[PDB]
């Protein structure tokens, strides 16, 4: 009965974000729901042999649903998934997105203790796993659930054996009998995501469908995605960086097609690139530099790509030069949070601005402090700590009041431990951490 708790952001904001349109109170589902309205029969997600229309999506995740509902599961319960990049976890995430059920994603190379420390904090009511993976070879952990009485009430398995809960068999057919079923209100959390930088454990943020909404609406606009975006998902799927900014879901959003990718090895990468001719990609440095060296020998697998974001480490000047170069295609450089703040490059901006900043924040509501020690602001161009908030910011890790207090001022800005200067262009440019 009782909905999640988290924390919530003050009325006065509440109006502005309403007012301002940021906020429009609609579930997450509504990109599933405007895209089978508009184009039911635009490929939604490609994945290896596989072709998901929008209404195909709509029919499987309503299947799941109405069977998670006919359990018994719906608002107040919790689910807990680790899939690969493969078509069924986005699936799973509208479909538990449409019966109400709040999911944690974990990474799929998450292992035993990161697992077990999200058991203990979600108590999820549904385990949705993959027999391949390390954790689920044998039933050591699953077992183990049992002696602290945290042991799911439904356990479905990709790759499943005879015995388990076939996760593909849940999707095909929906349930016999009837239960209504609905999502969480839309100010209320949809879902958890995984802080990054975390020394211990990730810690759990609550989004809800106001704000993370906002942020897949507003990354879609200054991403340029459009109804002919066909966007390479070869990172984590469930990372932010992903997901929503601009992610997976700024491409549903737009009426655009996902590619899925098993990882951002070069040489796969580059045939599913040539074979659905991906003309968008979204990668951390790391993953770049091993592009790089493949590139030259294999310029045509890859001259569809038109556009790289590139986010989520050091990106020296000297990189960021060889993209268009070596990788045939325009660079946006970004600068994001799963806590909230998001920042990237316009497609306008100079060279000058895209090669040696990571851009501006995506709303014009987005509140910047840039502080010392002292926690005062420092003259403009200088180095120090970057402290925000805004329409997508979150307001407290879950239910974390000590570690709250920490990172959040009294004026409720969040300090992401990140060292920036601002640019006399307005741009920021990140140049360290600080803890
Ligand atoms: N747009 C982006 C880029 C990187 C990250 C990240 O935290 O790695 C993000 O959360 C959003
Ligand atoms: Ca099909
Ligand atoms: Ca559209
Ligand atoms: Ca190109
Ligand atoms: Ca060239
Ligand atoms: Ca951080």
């Amino acid at each position: 009965k009782q909905l999640i708790e988290f924390v919530r952001w003050s009325p006065e904001r509440a109006q502005h974000y309403r007012n301002k349109g940021y906020w429009i109170d609609q579930p997450l589902t509504r990109i599933l729901t405007v895209g089978v309205q508009s184009h039911p029969h635009s490929l939604a997600i490609i994945c290896g042999e596989r072709q998901l229309s929008y209404i195909e999506l709509d029919r499987l995740s309503t299947n799941l649903a109405t069977r998670l509902a006919e359990k018994g599961l719906g608002k107040g319960d919790t689910a807990l998934v680790q899939l690969p990049n493969v078509a069924e976890f986005y699936i799973v995430f509208f479909a538990l997105l449409k019966a109400g059920v709040v999911v944690l994603n974990a990474l799929y190379s998450h292992r035993q203790y990161e697992l077990n420390a999200f058991i203990k904090q979600i108590q999820p009511k549904l385990l949705i796993g993959s027999r391949q993976h390390e954790v689920f070879s044998n039933n050591q952990f699953i077992d183990s659930l049992h002696d602290v009485n945290l042991s799911p009430e439904i356990i479905l398995m990709l790759n499943h054996q005879a015995t388990d809960f076939g996760l593909l068999d849940w999707i095909e057919t929906p349930a016999e009998t009837f239960v209504d079923f609905s999502s969480t209100p839309a100010d209320e959390v949809a879902f958890f995501q995984l802080s990054g930088g975390s020394t211990g454990t990730p810690k759990l943020i609550p989004r809800t469908h106001n704000d993370y909404d906002y942020s897949v609406r507003a990354s879609a606009e200054i991403c340029g995605l459009n109804s002919n975006t066909r966007l390479l998902c070869a990172l984590p799927a469930p990372h932010n960086f992903m997901l929503s900014s601009p992610g997976a879901l700024g491409v549903l959003h737009a009426g655009g097609c996902v590619v899925m990718a098993p990882n951002p090895e070069p040489l796969n990468c580059f045939s599913i690139i040539q074979r659905h001719q991906v003309n968008m990609a979204s990668l951390v440095p790391s993953a770049v530099i091993m592009w790089l060296e493949k590139a030259a020998q294999y310029k045509d697998q890859i001259q569809s790509l038109k556009l790289l974001q590139v986010g989520g480490a050091s990106f020296p000047e000297s990189l960021a030069r060889q993209v268009p170069e070596v990788l045939n295609c325009k660079l946006q450089q970004g600068f994001g949070m799963a806590e909230g703040l998001v920042n990237y490059t316009r497609l306008d901006d100079s060279d000058e601005q895209i090669f040696t900043t990571q851009g501006r924040p995506i709303s014009s509501d987005d509140e910047i402090k840039i502080v010392d020690e002292q926690y005062r602001e420092v003259p403009e161009g200088e180095i120090g700590m970057l402290a925000t908030r805004g329409p997508y910011t979150f307001c407290g890790y879950y239910q974390s009041p000590e570690h709250n207090s920490q990172v959040f001022d009294e004026d409720n800005y969040y300090y992401s431990g990140d060292l920036v200067q601002r640019t006399p262009d307005g741009n920021l440019r990140v140049v360290g951490r600080i803890k």
